[PDB]
């Protein structure tokens, strides 16, 4: 109780999604997708086991064109087999819904709350701004918000555990949280999530889609402090170059 840091920090990959480029790179012309990764993230704790994010909504299996009639028709379009919903990433990794301590949603935008429902017991930490939007803005799917699961409502930065701190960044949502985690193999990790897609968001301020642009500038302004103070390993949330040399599961930090 001891313990300061997480013991293992699992990268795992959740299915992919199509984006457009104009996605990653707001001044390049639509026209060319790009497969990006879609993560969720193991952290095995003193505590427990945390999942961050559950992976994209089970409308999504074998079904690419999910975002027909939306705003994101032919810009969107999620990769995921059934092989990718959670509660089977869950299994073939080792756990049941009801053995995970805490869900984190980075935010709930459909890759990444997707697979909330599955988890009927466990506390979903979320931000107020974030779940509060889910309520109305049309980049929300129904299976993103659903009513009756066990939401731990938080405001702005949080301690979940010992070495799992949770940063706000608004943004690219509303509510968007990045993650500063302190691993026992790696010490500092931030996991910026969708507070950058790619390095080039972050550290050449690259303009990326998002809810409010300014503000995702300023959360990144903030993040760029963090770094000059704590020098993490810093992952980010739909980068295809970097994926190629992230070490996944099995692996871990
Ligand atoms: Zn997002
Ligand atoms: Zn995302």
């Amino acid at each position: 109780g001891h313990m300061a840091t997480v013991k293992k920090l699992y990268f795992v990959p959740a299915g992919r999604c199509m984006l457009d480029h104009s996605f990653v790179n707001s001044a390049l012309t639509p026209g060319k997708l790009l497969n990006v990764p879609v993560w969720c993230y193991l952290l095995e704790t003193e505590e427990g086991p945390i999942l961050v994010d559950t992976g994209m909504p089970e409308s999504a299996v074998n079904n690419e064109g999910l975002c027909n009639g939306t705003f994101g028709e032919g810009q969107i379009l999620p990769k995921m087999t059934e092989e990718d919903r959670i509660v089977n990433i869950l299994k073939r990794v080792g756990y049941e819904p009801d053995d995970l301590l805490y869900i984190i949603s980075s935010h709930l935008h459909f890759d990444h709350a997707g697979g909330n429902g599955a988890f009927t017991n466990t506390p979903i930490i979320v931000q107020r701004t974030e779940y509060e939007a889910a309520l109305h803005r049309e980049e929300y799917m129904t299976e993103c918000i659903l009513p009756h699961l066990n939401y731990k409502i938080i405001e702005g930065d949080y301690e979940v555990v010992p070495g799992v701190q949770l940063l706000y960044t608004p943004g690219h949502s509303p509510g968007h949280q990045s993650l500063f985690i302190e691993t026992e193999q790696s010490g500092s990790v931030l996991l910026t999530i969708d507070a950058s897609y790619t390095k080039e968001n972050f550290e050449d301020e690259v303009p990326f889609a998002g809810f409010d642009p300014e503000l995702a500038l300023s959360s990144i302004k903030r993040l760029k402090e963090v770094v000059k103070k704590e020098k993490p390993m810093i992952f980010f949330g739909h980068d295809i170059e970097q994926e190629k040399s992230c070490r996944v599961f099995p692996e871990y930090i």
